[PDB]
């Protein structure tokens, strides 16, 4: 179930010696990117999350307050202008705490949940290079919480619950978990890394969570919970993730007005649920072997015609289901039916829908499905109602399965 | 008037001296950014659009294939990793015919409508820089239509189509049409240059819109119509564009099967609609000095309490708005009334609902608009539905003006 030959079989995307690492979505690969930011939206309005788009790149000075030129270095791009130095962002979170920063903070605004589709650039070994699963360039569903030492618990408990909840829509509902501690090259004092360990300890058995610790895997600036998930070969990604950062928003100068009317420092809190687009949608395509759920699916349905002469019913049915919001495509390639069939079905598209003569002067449709289902002889506005539950529900099983 | 002020006070956006011409998009400017992509995506529906993603860099021998190494060289941000130098790009066509020149190509397949809201970036120099409307990163709603030399006519038409259909929602009284003709540096032969120039013309002249001609601004790889739109000191800025280009897809090796079972080159149309998302909203911020239409608006309204008395209740509508899907908060502050209506008014929020003890009593909401009208009380569903309306329909005016 490699999702790099799915990848190529279903049209999804393509990599190129002129770009390692960097990813070409196509038409129907970004499609379910897309649904997948839609769906990141609607679970996390839930919480208020605000959401908001860093700049690509800022000036060195910067990357060097939070501690990444002397402890990332090697993983960041770099370039200039008019002899300044920049680096492309390898994370959002320098970012996020210049909006933070804009506008007098206090108590009240706390927590302050910002989201961002970020995208981030990494200079990874090209030999560490695999598929969607690490790339040197990608989208991560990030986050970070800025919030009182106080409402740290339940904060990362609302991170914890976003990955359990959001990973059961997928069926993935058996994680294994990291606490990845402490790393040889790192910023902050001991007594703050044994107190943000300690957090995350609590935090993972307190939610009956069954986790390994992980030796100096740590990010450079605070302890992380890995959420992992597996590929075909068994081998273990980090998806989810949640980290706690107690040095880089004093770093960046970040405060707010305390209850006591004194400045304080926020506490910062990263997580990603997904991790990133590509290696979560590397992972989808593998779980399902592209078979992907209706809601994700690229082409939701197909509607064939056997000769000319359904043509008209065709395009018709086609606008209906479009109309409704159904990602439907028509067919009316002079090939026949049972060809047509065969590519849609080995394209993975959930629903197909055969209009002969019979179809056209009854005003119904004939359903098949990917799996090889004969559905029968069923209404359109049956089938559309079906198809849009199946949606809104984002099901994992189709009609009658 | 300006943007930039108008930026402030709305809290849309803000720029700092670590990302020279790079924003930084609060959450509310955030929003309307995504309500245009939103729009924007609506129409390439209609008009039958593919949508793709291509990645950030690519390996400079691209760019020198291009002639955009030769031709602009000095737009262009550079980086490298193991030995080999990249561009980040400042355009997305070259990443367009990558994805086209994956799988073999029918006229069957022509024209091929090929969309992406691609970020660019360009050194552009640190003295031309502008607000939102000249930056240095941007993303553009951008296309590519690759088709037959006969296709030219319809293609292009339909894009001035494009444009005049989406300018219309937003009510724009001066755009200035340019033909950019040949500059000094480029690419292609002076029948090719000819050819398009003529082409484009004709496609001006048959759509009945006047222009006049701007001499040697062309792109180096092709004629461009220009439509000018103006800011509040009534300066010109070069937002829709669509160009004819008869090198690059040759340069890069893309070709389809013709007809006559023979290889053919395809020929390519660049256009962007709305320009940049940055420029573009630089200029319906000016436009409406802030007043954006309510589908566009961060907030569009805001539920405000007289004493903590009506406190629940506030809580209780703005939930029921948020569900409805408008975007309402609520302002819950021990503030004069009149201090509340003047600071929303501001910040040109469209609608504020005032909540007194009869109100609450009543079940409806005294309504009030940022442009100083009493509508009166009315039922909170009347409120809603007309406001869904409103918004659906992405009208310039508010209820009962
Ligand atoms: C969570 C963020 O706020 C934090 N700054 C951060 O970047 N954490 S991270 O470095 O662990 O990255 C978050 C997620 O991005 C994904 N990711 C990281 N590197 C890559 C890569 N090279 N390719 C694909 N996905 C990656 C992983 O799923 C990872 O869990
Ligand atoms: C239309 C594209 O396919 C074509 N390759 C292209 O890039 N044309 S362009 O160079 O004219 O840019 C398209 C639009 O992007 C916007 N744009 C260009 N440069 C900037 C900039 N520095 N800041 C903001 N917007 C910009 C303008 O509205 C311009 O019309
Ligand atoms: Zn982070
Ligand atoms: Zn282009």
């Amino acid at each position: 179930r490699d999702h790099r030959k799915i990848g190529k079989q279903l049209d999804l995307y393509h990599m190129q010696e002129e770009a390692p690492g960097m990813v070409f979505w196509h038409n129907d690969g970004w499609t379910i990117f897309r649904e997948l930011e839609v769906f990141v939206r609607s679970k996390l309005k839930e919480y208020q999350y605000q959401e908001v788009k860093g700049p690509f790149m800022m000036d060195r000075v910067l990357w060097e307050k939070t501690g990444h030129w002397d402890n990332y270095k090697d993983a960041m791009f770099t370039t200039s202008s008019e002899n300044r130095e920049y680096c492309i962002k390898p994370m959002n979170c320098p970012g996020h705490v210049q909006i933070f920063n804009q506008g007098l903070k206090s108590y009240r605004d706390l927590p302050l949940r910002m989201a961002e589709f970020g995208s981030c650039h990494r200079n990874e070994p090209s030999g560490s290079l695999h598929g969607l699963m690490r790339v040197r360039g990608f989208t991560q569903d990030d986050a970070h919480i800025f919030c009182t030492e106080e409402q740290i618990r339940d904060e990362v408990n609302g991170c914890i619950r976003l990955v359990y909840d959001m990973y059961s829509t997928f069926g993935f509902e058996k994680i294994v978990v990291k606490l990845s501690t402490r790393p040889e090259k790192r910023i902050g004092s001991d007594e703050m890394w044994d107190r943000a360990e300690a957090d995350l300890a609590v935090a993972l058995e307190e939610n009956n969570i069954p986790f390994e610790y992980q030796l100096g895997e740590g990010a450079f600036y605070g302890p992380k919970i890995e959420f992992t998930l597996y590929d075909c070969l068994d081998r273990a990604w980090q998806c989810g993730t949640v980290q706690l950062d107690f040095s880089l928003p004093s770093r960046l100068s970040a405060s707010y007005v305390g209850e006591d009317n004194e400045r304080k420092v926020p506490v910062m809190i990263h997580r990603a649920i997904l991790g990133s687009m590509e290696r979560f949608i590397g992972i989808l395509t593998e779980e399902f072997a592209g078979f992907f759920p209706t809601w994700l699916a690229p082409v939701q349905v197909v509607i064939m015609n056997i000769t000319d002469s359904q043509s008209e019913y065709v395009n018709e049915l086609t606008q209906k289901l479009s109309n409704a919001g159904i990602r439907v495509k028509a067919d009316l390639r002079n090939e026949k039916i049972g060809f047509k069939i065969r590519e849609h079905t080995l394209r993975r598209v959930p629903y197909m829908l055969v209009c002969g003569d019979k179809e056209v002067e009854s005003g119904k449709v004939a359903v098949r499905t990917r799996r090889g289902k004969d559905l029968g002889s069923m209404d359109v506005n049956e089938v559309i109602e079906k198809l849009q539950q199946e949606i809104r529900s984002r099901s994992l099983k189709q009609l009658e399965e």
